[PDB]
């Protein structure tokens, strides 16, 4: 009854029936039909019925194992999300004595083969019934009673998709994001690429690299924070449309939202601004909400299952906001004119903001880093609803294009849903002097203490001096979308194997 | 002088800037590409000018030929097509916009132009241009590019110049779309694992090391997805594949690249019998949808040499490595249930040096037998052939032959004297499993880099069941060579790879 002695009478079990040549681990039962297509294909039959003229083959997994008598036995399988009964009848076993030594072998959690017709019980319950079981797997260990404890769950996920089908269903919702996002870029006539993920110097974001050694080539890499220098380059040789989904990896804390490794959907489209992006955006985000949900509403339960509920409406158009503005509007008192947002003087001017707000930020305390403390606490909070949050100020945003009415700001904005970031997209700085000024700006916070300062990409800068047509980005977090998705407030939810502490 | 070239075009745009010209615009309204342009207008005739209709059309300037004063030709390249841009004084906005619009441009700008379809007196489609604006200036001089260090430092001139360049990415692509389109529709879920690893496994490699400051963690980039889509398969999912990156500390060649992609997929319920007709009708399938036909043309030699059919039409040819490895050495090699002794790596030994066939410390089995291999049965493997049931001894994660003792349930697809495939019937026996990996263990203590580590989480999770499953590996990228006749991995890949 104890778990390890449990695991320790199964598997000297187990270990006996090899050296007696009894092959606890076969090497292959051919399947006829799965549990999914035979429920739907023996639906129809009626209580007490016993097809004797059908015989196939099906596995699956033991849930249960309930003895009726000495020569009736109910095995509860299961597989693919679904369940499919076993009624082990000796009189309908190749023989009584074979009927009693496969039963007394199995245990719940076994990986078994079921060869039998089809029948449906006097209650109504559809079934298999069997003429032959055959062990394909042995479950060594006690499976859980049910599996609640979030630590348990993420560390053997195995035991959570085995346990609870919610789980598998998340999954499930993922993967039709992805495939989604596919099918509208492809439609497009973007072209799916694949750029490097160790380079020599990180780039296309703001985050902090990992670090690995290559020894033949006796040269220090980095695992890429984002792909966007490598597809801005593509657009220069002529590859007007560019898409990627693949993985980041960023050196920071793990939290709700964030994962060290995490997907990204980031692509490149020639001859558009932001404002292109956004429509395309709203398309997009409520026609992918729409085909996976059915309709373009979604219940979001920012407290738990036991908190408030709330319906939030993908319907197009999303509401945009200008995020100086309404910094503004939410702190009751004006910030200095848009085109000092780099002087220190203004940045003295957000951190005593930040101080008498109560608003928190570790050091370095950059005009950036504090407009971003201040942007989570009054902004981000407020968007429910998908919002977009508009024109950030150039210090915010050393890659995107000056703006082209509002001095100090860029054309650029991220999609907020249910108090997360989703997208982050901008008209693409194209000037490549302008760019190596930006460039020489972050090396030099970067040498004050900035670890997430981006580095000189000179080969970059250099690529840009061949001409990058006017050219509009993209990026969307794949996990963060499942997360909203699924009404799920915590990352790992949405992520197979998660990072965790050991 | 091209560094005179760039800082006299720089200065020309600065100038540009302060004059208020705006070199670089935010946005330029495109109405049709030119991919469509010139379907939609081919049906013009020598001298005609549709001057009612006016469309606007973008790219690259390739070429820019002078005829008079008032006639000046751009090349407009863009998607891999070509338009022509007669630009004609007297159809232009003004004759003095003419001359200044004229004077700024270059070769390699993008620009933007509005105008009429039309077709010149020798029967060129064109567009006459009512305005042409300057979108993004080239400051630095062109190739008026065949070095292959320029062509993978700068992918981006590579793509400008050269046309096959981008189609090769293109078939690149298709692949890809067609691998997820095949398993898609038989059922499997794709998924996505982590690329950062406590342990790295699912291979025979060197790992890359990295740490993670918050959780003062060393982690390993993963080199095979392997362990945990078996870990899926444990938990319910019977048919999940991923195509992802995967991270191997190896030198470069025509065949390797420290990054690479791989497609690797979990059916349950499978043998690797199975999983070679399922590979036939995958990889004859894909051939024959994305190149028309069931053979490829092969130059091993270049494009001076010969050059071999290849027929991918199924079956593909069957071969055992033990027995064919006999047939080539011409020599009977140990019973396989010998193969863990030390008089078997001896006599491998000896085999390698009167052959010549080296091997690099340490000078183990495995080692010994994977560069034979490679020497005497991948050469001649130019048509799809399966090499298999592979020694147990260079298998530990796959099933034991359930008739030949030592040998397991392995296969490798080659293809053009390149490895494509690696499947097997999956080792689903824990203790089996366990025991495999101390022996993997002491093989890394004994000198092997590339040995695999002792996994107890994936054991553990073997403990639970894992049914009967037969799991397949294939390189993206060297589909993609073969797929587009090339001998190095470099032309595959956008950003290959480079030293210093
Ligand atoms: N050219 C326009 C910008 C393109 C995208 C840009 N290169 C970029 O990296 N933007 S990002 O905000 O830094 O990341 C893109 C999205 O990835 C999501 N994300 C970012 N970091 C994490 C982390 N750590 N964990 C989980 N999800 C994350 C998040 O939704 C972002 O909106
Ligand atoms: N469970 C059955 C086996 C599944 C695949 C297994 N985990 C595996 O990794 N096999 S592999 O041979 O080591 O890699 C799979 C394929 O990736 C290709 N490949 C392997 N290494 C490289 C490298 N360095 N560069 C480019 N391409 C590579 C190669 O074609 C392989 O056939």
């Amino acid at each position: 009854v104890d778990p390890n002695q449990y695991y320790k009478i199964r598997s000297q079990a187990i270990h006996q029936l090899k050296v007696n040549g009894e092959d606890p681990y076969p090497h292959k039962f051919h399947v006829d039909i799965s549990l999914t297509d035979f429920i739907q294909k023996y639906s129809h039959l009626q209580p007490g019925d016993h097809l004797t003229d059908i015989t196939l083959k099906v596995a699956g997994r033991i849930h249960a194992k309930r003895a009726s008598g000495g020569k009736l036995i109910f095995h509860d399988l299961r597989g693919e999300g679904v369940k499919l009964q076993v009624m082990a009848n000796s009189r309908n076993y190749k023989s009584e004595e074979e009927f009693i030594h496969i039963n007394n072998k199995l245990r719940r959690g076994d990986i078994i083969g079921v060869q039998g017709n089809p029948g449906k019980t006097k209650k109504g319950e559809l079934s298999i019934i069997p003429y032959e079981i055959t062990l394909l797997s042995p479950c060594l260990h006690m499976l859980p009673h049910g599996l609640k404890d979030k630590e348990t769950r993420y560390r053997q996920r195995y035991l959570d998709l085995i346990l609870n089908d919610f789980v598998r269903q998340k999954f499930i919702i993922r993967s039709k994001i992805i495939t989604y996002i596919r099918s509208f870029l492809d439609e497009l006539g973007f072209l799916e690429i694949e750029t490097p993920m160790m380079n020599i110097i990180p780039g296309g974001a703001v985050a902090k690299p990992f670090i690995t050694y290559h020894n033949e080539l006796d040269m220090n890499l980095y695992m890429r924070i984002a792909p966007e220098l490598y597809h801005k380059m593509l657009v220069v040789g002529g590859i007007d449309r560019v898409y990627e989904i693949g993985r980041q990896f960023r050196n920071e804390g793990i939290d709700l939202t964030h994962n060290p490794e995490f997907t990204t959907c980031e692509f490149y489209m020639a001859y558009a601004d932001y404002h292109d992006l956004m429509e395309i955006t709203e398309k997009m985000v409520s026609g992918m909400v729409k085909h996976i949900t059915g309709s373009y509403k979604v219940t979001y339960h920012p407290d738990g299952p036991e908190g408030q509920a709330y319906d939030v409406d993908f319907t197009p158009p999303f509401r945009r906001i200008n995020m100086v503005e309404e910094l503004e509007k939410a702190l009751g008192m004006k910030l200095p004119e848009t085109n000092l947002f780099e002087t220190e003087e203004t940045r003295k001017i957000l951190d005593d903001i930040c101080v008498a707000k109560a608003v928190e930020c570790p050091p370095p305390r950059t005009t950036a880093r504090l407009l971003d403390k201040l942007v989570g606490e009054f902004l981000e909070v407020t968007c429910i609803n998908p919002t977009f949050i508009c024109d950030h100020p150039q210090i915010m945003s050393p890659l995107a294009k000056w703006h082209r009415s509002k001095e100090g700001l860029t054309e650029r904005f991220e999609l907020f849903v249910m108090k997360k970031e989703i997208c982050n997209a901008y008209t693409e700085l194209n000037d490549p002097m302008r760019q190596r000024q930006l460039f020489e700006e972050q090396a030099k916070a970067k040498a004050a203490g900035d670890d997430e300062a981006m580095f000189i990409d000179e080969n970059f800068c250099t690529a840009l001096e061949y001409g990058l047509p006017p050219t509009a980005g993209w990026g969307m977090g794949i996990d963060r979308v499942a997360m909203f998705l699924t009404d799920s407030n915590n990352i790992k939810e949405v992520l197979l194997f998660p990072a965790m502490k050991p």
